[PDB]
């Protein structure tokens, strides 16, 4: 059975969990206590040498980097559940393009907003409000491009839900809830409808209700 | 014929060019003048809506994000030239893992060092030397993990050259030449041998000699 390492409430393990749930892959979650620095202990560094989560162990196979992991399980269980990769090479390419947009243009801004507004105060530290404002300004412009895309396509990589949409679920949920920046989605009609659609998927609702 | 947009001397188009050369894919390079802001003009924003390079046009197919593009051509010409993806799903997964390590752990530090030390002075601006030092400190620790990996494997994803190694070529060359930080590679025996190997590949030598 697949072992997934990391907290269920953290963005990066959530991305992996969402894919496994969508694909109907049974897994065991192994909590890693990030606040206390368990991820930097020698024992865990043998699993993930950069001292980050997630990492998966599946028999004698080990893999880390969340977006590598979701690609692997989407392919390994390609014929089970939803088509998360696309079929033609050109369809697959658009999924890859919007995964790459997620992983830099979007996440570099969004995860750092969540870090400053949510993570730091939770471990008793002050966030940098002026830095957060610079991120917000940049993110408006990034999300204007998302809105343009979603005016022409139901989902980011085409007319169906794929890894590209899935990969946005964890950081976006923190952005529009704990971080109080829901307007970035609500201000944009197509983006908002996309968000309310993908975040209502049964696999995601399951994952978030368990997390609290 | 494939059109690749961007300067031949820029890191991001170089990544794409290296893959096309390795796969024996003919292409036309269309220079985009980044220093003067051509990439932010309406005409180019129709090609790449985030105002960045590269973007490729291949008949009626358009694609951007450099790492999506190299995945696409590695698959489209899978049986031509080198096996850049891996064969089994588990082999493919390790290529993906080390592409993801490149794209955040490594590149977030390396491209920002190159930005500060090389790009900014070239457009008449001062780099932030103290910020560069913080990047260097972090990058030593990242490259210690690369050294550990390369002590156990000839290349990053296995015993053969793949997209994972290829994707490191452009930013690493700037790091160890123009940025004057060659010691980060030279200090590490396995990493240095890996670098001198992959950067001596005919496709890469071709690309860099043309660039000047
Ligand atoms: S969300 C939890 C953190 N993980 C990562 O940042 C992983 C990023 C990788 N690029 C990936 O898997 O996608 C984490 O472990 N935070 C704790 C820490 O000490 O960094
Ligand atoms: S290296 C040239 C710059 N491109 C990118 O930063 C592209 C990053 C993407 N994530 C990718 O394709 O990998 C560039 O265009 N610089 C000029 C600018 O105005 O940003």
């Amino acid at each position: 059975v697949v072992k997934v390492y990391g907290p269920a409430v953290a963005v990066c393990p959530q991305r992996v969990m969402a894919c496994l749930l969508e694909k109907g892959v049974e897994f065991d979650l192994v909590h890693v206590d990030l606040d206390s620095g368990e991820q930097k202990l020698p024992e865990f560094l043998l699993k993930q040498p950069f001292g980050q989560v997630p990492v998966v162990e599946d028999g004698d196979f080990k893999l880390f980097e969340s977006r590598a992991i979701i690609r692997y399980y989407a392919a390994k269980y390609e014929d089970r559940g939803p088509n998360l990769l696309g079929n033609t090479l050109e369809e697959k390419a658009l999924v890859d393009q919007w995964l790459e947009i997620e992983a830099h243009n979007f996440n570099d801004l969004v995860f750092n907003i969540v870090f400053q507004v949510v993570i730091l105060p939770r471990i008793g530290q002050q966030g940098d409000s002026e830095l957060v404002r610079t991120y917000e300004e940049k993110l408006e412009k990034v999300l204007d491009v998302y809105e343009k895309r979603l005016s022409k396509s139901k989902y980011l990589a085409g007319d169906s839900f794929t890894l590209a949409d899935l990969s946005h679920l964890p950081a976006t949920r923190y952005l529009v809830n704990e971080a109080g920046l829901g307007h970035l989605v609500k201000d944009r009609k197509k983006l908002n409808a996309w968000w309310e659609d993908i975040s209502s998927r049964p696999a995601w609702k399951k994952l978030m209700n368990l997390a609290g």
